[PDB]
Order: structure tokens, then sequence, then C-alpha cells
């Protein structure tokens, strides 16, 4: 698990979104495994506005941060979980690294700030859902 807190926005894995997330839905994209919900408290996270392909992500399944090279946000085919059937996830960035289901919501960051959150794993790969294209997270 894990979320991004920027302005009055909470960003989670759509598949980990709570009843309260859906009651306060701002925006959800099934194909990106992203949901944003409205917060009352102001968030302190800075979203990266950049095209960095290196950073650090938190892996809860190792209680460790890993430096990674990652691919540019792309339409990558994602296999089976139970949360989704087997479909193309958009705005997804792969790196070589450990990603268990419970690693989802771990943050990827570069010097510019938060790049994305863990969304996929398996086969020695870690998918991150990009959030840098969501410029609207940085105003009202
Ligand atoms: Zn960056």
């Amino acid at each position: 698990s894990g979320a991004i807190y920027v302005g009055n926005y909470r960003v989670v894995n759509r598949h980990l979104a709570t009843h309260n997330d859906w009651a306060n839905l701002v925006w959800e994209d099934s194909s990106r495994d992203l949901l944003v919900s409205s917060t009352t408290a102001q968030g302190c996270d800075t979203i990266a506005r950049c095209d960095c392909q290196t950073g650090v992500y938190y892996c809860s399944s190792r209680r460790k941060h890993y430096p990674v090279s990652f691919s540019k946000p792309s339409l990558i085919f994602v296999e089976a979980s139970e949360y989704y059937p087997a479909r193309y996830q958009s705005h997804l960035m792969l790196a070589v690294g450990h990603s268990e289901p419970g690693d989802c919501g771990g943050i990827l960051r570069c010097q510019h700030g938060v790049v994305g959150i863990v969304s996929t794993g398996g086969n020695g790969l870690v998918g991150f859902a990009d959030v840098r294209d969501l410029l609207w997270l940085d105003e009202e």
C-alpha cells in the first residue's frame, strides 16, 4: 500500500482505493491503476515535472529503497492478479526490481519529486504508474 498527498489530493492504486476514496472520487483511470480522491488536509508531496528515467522506489517487501532505470510511460501488457483480468495498462514504467502485490503504492522519486507509485511486479520487474503527466494535481 501507499499514496501520494499533493494539495487536496490523495493518489492511490485504483485496486487499493477505499470506500472513502470512491465517495470523494476526483478522477479514476482503470487502464492506469490510478485513483485520486479529495482530502480536507493539505498534502506536502511535490510531483516530478520531468522525463527522468532514473530514481529510487520504496519496496515494502524488502523494507529497502532501490535505485532503478525505468522505461518511459508506455502501453505495457499486464498479466493476472484478481483485481484486473489481463489487459494493457497505460502510462506504465518498468524497471528491473522486486515488486510483490503489497509493494503497490510504494513511491518512485527523482530529484524533481514524486514520479509514480508501484502498480505491477513479477518476473524480476516492477511497474510504476506515472503521475507526472497529471499537471492538475498542482492547483486547486
Ligand atoms: Zn525528475
